[PDB]
């Protein structure tokens, strides 16, 4: 047959290609001045997807034969400590599989040269002692909220002309959902028209569906009502087949039976003054006539993941079979009407007792670039919940980057033996980051190098890459900063994931059959 | 996510080549001297459509491989905040394309380059108040009703010969349009006969169905009867069968079951005085009878459509089973009648109370051309409404574009740096405007270029390009003019579209929202 | 009718073809930090030639039927009025051409866009009166005498770490070959020996030849003597055939008559006091003993070149028979001798009386590069004759040409006609020069033109180029300045030079299409 087999050279190539195919694509996402990329597949995919995450789309996607999936897997765990903020952790293990074209030159002996992975252990102890931090970012707090490391996640996104604002916005959210709570309850959507903000905080949630033409403009003291089963009835497990009863008279009464359904969902809906009802599916007619003459607003085919999140809001409910009205169900009453938001109607649920489950709707220009800002506000909700419990941080622009170079140069000359050749291409690896970052902002990357390397040699951790500039700057009036864990686990999991691939001689792999 | 390989060059090439391809067919569009379009097409579209109209056609079909779907799909969000005057937002995004030839000399960073269209910003935000246009447009109006700016619209169709009077026509359906709302209930039928008026306005809503050959036909003080539910009994999705009776005198019951229908029909038909019933579906035979001797007008298989629209105009109904007719029913009384127009029969509703709901009836020579008057009024409405609400507009006939021009061109070589390259090339993308403009209307274009310049740098906002004469005139005479948003949301949309096209690695096919 | 077809859109092509292929070659060549490139042919061609020089390889070879000779041959007489610099010219009309694809796009008079030519005459006065140029270079001059123009054409050389200090010396010779005195008269060798001066300025002309070892050492109040018709005797116009005599005694006889030649020699030799003798081919070895005790000194095989020149610097001869000597023989008589330089010997003539023929030796390591300052000294002896008559010149550094680039896109606009598209197309040709000095610098292309423009729209005609800075500085205190007489020749030639390529076809002569 011929599962795939390699020889010497090229079992350690087929490594060597997919790291190098990854770190073309992935260099222009990088930092304040990254770039949107869009993919197109064959079925079950739908078409294109853009993404400005690293991680997603790696992590989404088996395109080829070529190892490299696995490696891309480990970062979604990263994402979990922290993850995101600009995606920079798989550009550096790419780096190291260009040298081993230096190790043919040594001529045939890499497992000690494996050293260099130990080796890598040192260089990542004082990448911890040298590039500064934050210090806590203590809870809730005022202005160090944000306008920080989510603008700079937002940074290398284009919509930043005014979503860097939105970010902002975001850590609000967090404060809120902070506590043993965890993640849950968020919710966000974007809205057709003009304003400046491009954002409203809901103190409630947002839906956006109506009963019908017909049924009251707004209600009060509302009560919620959520129903798991649909409000249609007929067809059931088993038809019970075609009818065929004596006469032809008794098929009547079939009629009157769907008139009782009608008449108990009346009977509940009254003594309890029910002002709303939403049902996650299709909706009968004949309880639709009902609900208009009640004074009762309803809504059809309500997605499951708002019901969910909206139940934690009033307190949640039962949801059954028609009994579930009444106090098996919890209803919250602060206001329910349907509001044009500018341009476009909406419904809004608001006021709700609980307080720390919230929506926030989205307002822009309306296009793709909107849809970025979907992209953006996930991350920007994820990252500061992250900055608080970590209690540490790390500055932004590359600023952590160079002042790590400075000290792993010394590293090189320092050792003796084996682990001297290897700790030195390490260290030459994070050179590469100060370069990209300068790149996409416009402004010639040579004399950015030599500024750069000059002013963290000094000493001043604060001091960084300023593209803005097109020189360097003091990254901290930027307000620019990186979550802290992002960078311990990077430095554990960028050296051994790549170290297991350049270890071993060969993928043996098995044919299907 | 990540399939077709193109990259770089090759992948900015796609981009490139479609926009060229789009470019020339929507090049004859633009001025008073343009021309009908001709499309054939095999799987299911059944005939040749005539479409001048740049935004029509290109949403109807993604056509090929190469990308343009997406970027044409955005036109039509300008379409309802306006969309139309003449096409020419797609032509100016396709111009700057282009000059990305020599930007491979070049060779540096794309995204560099693009500092230019944030300065757009710029040149878009002072194209605004900047440009010195007409205020007016009270309500209603006097004299500037039309013969204006919906001219145009139709000067670049073929149809200005007869068309220019139904384009005059058009404003008067606008102005019992205005309030609150915008475009709801406004329907159009072409007709085959011959008028030199070449169009009829109705008081209230067109169909085309017919009950039968027997009927009364004229009613007065008509009340209008819908139901959801069809005439028809028998078989529903669960059988009665093709049931079993043990001596034939027993079949007999069935068919007298089928009067029971028939009865509850007419004694509830006649308390009300229905003169009109219209039903959504197949309709049953033995009512038909009936209706003819009642004197009650019926309609098989209505469309839905017409229906919907027809509702808001009567004032609304509840539709349910034959319980629908009297209160739960709401009939408007004015005229429901049958009227042969000149050649093929249709039956015209019409008196409507709630006056906001309105349709249009053109007629014609009896051509391709007539087809295309379809095509004419659909952009003749749309921008009439704009006009209302907007209280300003910009002189028509690329006067604007000429004037923003000269302003622009001292810019480039003050502004600092990278800003400066940027600016140089965006000035010089409106030049080719007045050179499309130009070369359609059977003048010059070389020519008429210098003679513009010389006209706008001096400060007569009025002058602009005249199309018959071949040479520079003056605008307002001519009645040429194009709404404010149009040109705000143009320039701002502009630059955003272009700017994204050099940084994308792929193309391919729709998704966003 | 058999020769080559093509006709405007086709032939039009041709041309186009032609300008972009030579573009790119030449582009690396131009400037300090240029390129060096050689060809390969066979077939009456004993060399690979490496040109740095775009002229000389150019107007060498008629490579193949596409378009490119006709234009090449244009450029030599721009040689012989001033020539080189760094070669721009025919890059400037090659970009001309690429504006071609959008002027079909166009439609209108091909014809009319031939009109920006004559255009392109006026955008010349444009240039002539925009810009200040230096008003130096009188005479002679002290300090202003090179460290500008030549080190500048030396610049797109290789060789020029030690070489700007040779170039330097080039105007010292210049400075002695100014005035009524014709150009050739100059020499130039690259020797073996070593040292940081690498050049030495000679009084005379220097030779690489001697006589044998024996001879005296110096001659003085020298005689010159040169033969056309060699010292060997023997067989004559017809052979004398392989001849018998009557005895073996008689042979001696032939002998002695060889004995007659060598007596003629002397005793014209002795009365005019015969201090040299220079034969151009064979020489016979009797008379070599006679030179020998005399006290003359002979030359054997002189190169003929090196004897033209010589005959300009004594006062010539008439090179006839040994009729040659006394009044029909002309001789200078300063000093003539052998010393020893670096390795190798050679023999000086110098202190001649007519001092408008000179010789300058150049010292190098060996290489490829040794060479190359052959290429490097033509350019530059070329340049200064040309700069001491002219009386004028321009600033380096393309500091010229963005200056008349600010002054002719406002004229575009502003002047009326066919003119106003063609004029602004010859406006943008000037913008590549400042990108082209800059690309071989390595600097980032965008941000240098940039930079450049804003400080020669301010008003300071110093401020350049600078590429050893990266940015833009003072040209002046560079000292860098260029010839006069190639901006004026440049303008007017190029004009005529690039409508004649769009007007012709197949470009001349080699095979049918």
């Amino acid at each position: 047959a011929g599962a795939d087999e390699e020889r010497a050279e090229t079992a350690r190539l087929s490594s060597f290609i997919g790291a190098i195919a990854i770190g073309d694509l992935v260099k222009s996402t990088l930092g304040p001045k990254g770039m949107d990329k869009i993919l197109l597949s064959s079925g079950r995919d739908a078409s294109l997807m853009v993404t400005n995450d690293g991680a997603t789309i790696l992590k989404n996607i088996g395109v080829d034969n070529p190892a490299a999936k696995v490696l891309v897997d480990m970062s979604r765990v990263q994402d979990d400590e922290v993850g995101d903020g600009t995606t920079s952790v798989t550009v550096l293990a790419a780096e190291l599989l260009r040298e081993a074209e230096s190790l043919i030159a040594k001529k045939i002996h890499p497992q000690t040269i494996i050293a260099g992975w130990r080796e890598a252990t040192k260089a990542a102890r004082q990448a911890l002692l040298n590039s500064a931090v934050d210090h806590g970012s203590d809870e809730v707090k005022f202005r160090q909220d944000l306008m920080n490391i989510a603008g700079t996640t937002l940074s290398s996104k284009l919509l930043t002309h005014h979503k860097d604002h939105f970010t902002k916005l975001a850590v609000e959210a967090v404060l809120r959902l902070k506590g043993s709570g965890n993640l849950e309850a968020i919710h966000v959507i974007k809205k057709l028209g003009g304003s400046l903000a491009d954002s409203y905080l809901d103190e409630g949630f947002l839906l956006d569906k109506k009963i019908g033409v017909n049924q009251p403009k707004r209600i009060e003291n509302a009560k919620i009502l959520i129903a798991n089963t649909g409000m249609d009835t007929d067809k059931i497990k088993i038809f019970g087949s075609r009818v065929r009863v004596d006469s032809t008279a008794k098929v009547a009464e079939i009629e009157h039976a769907e008139k009782e359904k009608m008449k108990e969902k009346v009977e509940r809906i009254l003594k309890h003054g029910i002002n709303c009802f939403i049902n996650r599916q299709l909706i009968y007619n004949y309880p639709e006539q009902l609900f208009g003459a009640a004074g009762v607003m309803a809504i059809e085919h309500a997605d499951f993941v708002g019901v969910e999140r909206l139940a934690l809001v009033t307190g949640g409910e039962i949801a059954s079979t028609f009994d579930h009205p009444e106090l098996v169900k919890l209803g919250s009453c602060k206001l329910i009407e349907e509001v044009m938001i500018g341009e476009d109607k909406l419904i809004h649920f608001s006021g709700v007792a609980l307080g720390e489950a919230c929506t926030i709707v989205l307002r822009g220009a309306t296009q793709q670039i909107l849809d970025e800002a979907e992209r953006s506000l996930h991350d920007a909700l994820c990252v500061l919940a992250q900055t608080v419990k970590d209690s540490r941080t790390v500055y932004g622009g590359g600023c952590s980057e160079m002042l790590m170079a400075h000290a792993v140069t010394q590293l090189a000359s320092r050792t003796p033996g084996k682990e001297a050749v290897a700790m030195e291409s390490y260290a030459k690896a994070l050179r590469m980051l100060p370069t990209i970052i300068a790149d996409n902002a416009g402004y010639d990357s040579a004399d950015l190098v030599a500024q750069l390397r000059a002013a963290h040699s000094e000493g001043k951790t604060t001091a960084g890459l300023d593209m803005k500039e097109g020189t360097i700057g003091d990254m901290s009036v930027l307000g620019i900063t990186e979550s802290f864990q992002v960078k311990r686990q990077v430095l554990l999991s960028a050296a051994e994931a790549a170290e297991v691939i350049l270890r071993v001689d060969n993928i043996i792999k098995a044919a299907p059959r």
